[PDB]
DNA sequence: GTCCTCCCCTC
DNA sequence: ATGAGGGGAGGAC
């Protein structure tokens, strides 16, 4: 009915439920990702500017750009020696380090393999990174993300994803102090949707009424991306959208007040919309995309289908040959081919795969989700949940070797015993912090030879409190690196050309 | 039944 | 031939 919203009351009703809020056409999700992660984390430990030109050092490489170096066109990856050569006042800083032979890390700041001083190095034979204060500094913008937000994805050390819904109700039914105009304010505009939602004579299944003309005076706040000119304010899941773009920009700007860091973020109904729109303006921007929008985005010329979160690798190449895709416009094309529902996508996999001489990464018992994902991600309508992590889930400690830094089983040992400390120390901060105990249960120990050919041992590590679990850590790791050398006996093995232990389960006790 | 090994996904 | 991490399949146990 062209009389009516789009959309009914179930669809916003569910915006108060955090399991449901994701599956509503009304959703308001935001993925928020750090600028310049790790150079603006050394801006604030250095005490530095927006304005100066900060990188990221690892060893030779630079791992993240400053927006101010971005400017004279250094890139991630480039070189020390690169990106000196495009800025002459370019402040490079190391991360901090474990020294081989030692239990605890720290900067060495004025040292790196720029400085002309023998007496200043930080040599690649004898460290390995730390992470940590990235990691410390992680974790305080989500205790921020969640005191704002009651469903917030840590999706890696720098990217989270809020689910806005809750805000967005509340504010949309129970706000009367926000003005949208010095004469008008936003009870006022949605006195008829209040009135039904507090007179409680609604049906779950009834379309909502057409939007208030009033309401179309409510501004979104950011840069709402709308290259032909589309009205702003048109149905409910704009006016959701808006509202929600005020919140997020009210987040963003606690982050940057607190720990002084600036953010890019993407708005719009969907995980994956969300996370290409973050992408789209950097630095300090946040991107709407409007779900009237979504093709004008999808299309615009910077995405395929492999752009889409798990479609980057080989099922993606996969499916770009099984579907017949061309190189560009690969979205478009998908939609345009099965363009009517999924089961048309379904009935052309099913036939691709049920012939005698096909294999895969594709289920064939599971084609109608695949159908499905492609289909509703081709369209901006691919909705999936928000999870909220537990405290940890694995914990890594990697060094990828040099030369003959690793040549016997003694090396192994002597970098086992760095990276115990090391994650003996992740797993008492973190413990304090959260008032946890945290438990290590599985240990994977995983190394490359020299002919670059990878062993690996995992199994269960026991548990005697943190004041022995560097010792109990180390046991396993000890015992897995000598089964593993017995194991290449005979083959290309030393020297090493990785070592690294994980902690791929824990058990966690709430205190 | 769960565990171990290999593998694919992302930044 | 360049340190994290999320996650699942399936044969081993
Ligand atoms: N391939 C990588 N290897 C090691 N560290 C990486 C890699 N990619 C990114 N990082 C680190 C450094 C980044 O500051 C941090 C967050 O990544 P990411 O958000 O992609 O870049 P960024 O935060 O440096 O720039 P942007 O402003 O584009 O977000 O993770
Ligand atoms: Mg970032
Ligand atoms: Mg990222």
């Amino acid at each position: 009915d062209p009389h009516m919203s789009k959309f009914t009351w179930k669809e916003l009703i569910q915006l108060g439920s955090p399991s449901k809020a994701y599956e509503s056409s009304l959703a308001c999700i935001a993925h928020i990702d750090m600028n310049a992660f790790f150079a603006q984390v050394e801006q604030m430990r250095c005490g530095l500017s927006k304005e100066d030109p900060v990188v990221c050092v690892q060893w030779n490489s630079i791992i993240a750009v400053s927006y101010a170096a971005r400017k004279y066109g250094i890139s991630r990856m480039d070189t020390i020696q690169e990106a000196l050569k495009k800025c002459s006042n370019l402040i490079p800083i190391h991360t901090a380090v474990f020294k081989k032979g030692e239990d605890f890390w720290q900067y060495h700041d004025g040292c790196g393999s720029w400085v002309q001083d023998p007496a200043k190095q930080i040599s690649v034979e004898d460290h390995k990174v730390s992470l940590e204060p990235y990691r410390r500094e992680s974790r305080k913008a989500l205790a921020i993300f969640k005191w704002a937000c009651d469903l917030v994805e840590r999706a890696s050390i720098d990217e989270v994803f809020l689910d806005l819904g809750r805000i967005c109700f509340n504010m949309l039914m129970f706000d009367n102090e926000y003005e949208l105009t010095g004469d008008l304010k936003l009870k006022d505009a949605l006195s008829n949707i209040r009135e039904a939602f507090i007179g409680g004579n609604y049906d779950i299944n009834s379309h909502l009424p057409l939007i208030p003309e009033k309401i179309k005076s409510l501004k979104f706040e950011g840069d709402v991306f709308n290259p032909e000119g589309r009205d702003l304010i048109t149905d409910w899941d704009d006016v959701i959208l808006a509202l929600g773009s005020q919140v997020c920009k009210g987040i963003r700007d606690s982050i940057k007040d607190i720990l002084g860091y600036t953010t890019s973020c993407g708005l719009s109904s969907t995980k994956n919309v969300c996370k290409l729109a973050s992408n789209y303006k950097k630095p300090d921007a946040q991107t709407i995309v409007k779900n009237d929008c979504l093709l004008d985005f999808l299309d615009c010329g910077k995405f395929e289908i492999t752009s889409f979160w798990t479609l980057g690798g080989v099922l993606g190449k996969e499916l770009i040959d099984v579907l017949d895709l061309p190189h560009e416009n690969s979205i478009k094309h998908i939609r345009e081919t099965w363009p009517d529902n999924a089961g048309q996508l379904k009935e052309f996999l099913d036939a691709k795969v049920k012939q005698s001489d096909y294999d895969s990464n594709i289920d064939p018992l599971k084609t109608a989700d695949l159908a499905e994902k492609l289909f509703k991600l081709s369209r901006g309508r691919y909705g999936l949940p928000l999870s909220s992590r537990p405290v940890v889930k694995s914990m890594m400690s990697n060094k990828n070797l040099r030369g003959k830094s690793c040549n016997s089983i003694v090396d192994c040992i002597s970098w086992l015993e760095v990276f115990c400390a090391e994650l003996t120390s992740r797993i008492q901060d973190l413990e304090q912090e959260y008032n946890k105990i945290v438990i290590p249960r599985t240990v994977s120990i995983s190394l490359k030879t020299k002919s670059y050919e990878v062993y690996r041992k995992s199994g269960p590590v026991a548990y005697k409190g943190i004041n022995f679990q560097s010792h109990e850590l180390l046991k396993v790791g000890i015992k897995f690196v000598t089964d593993l050398d017995i194991k290449g006996k005979n083959k290309s093995y030393y020297p090493l050309t990785k070592l690294s232990m994980t902690i791929t389960n824990f058990d966690i006790i709430d205190l």
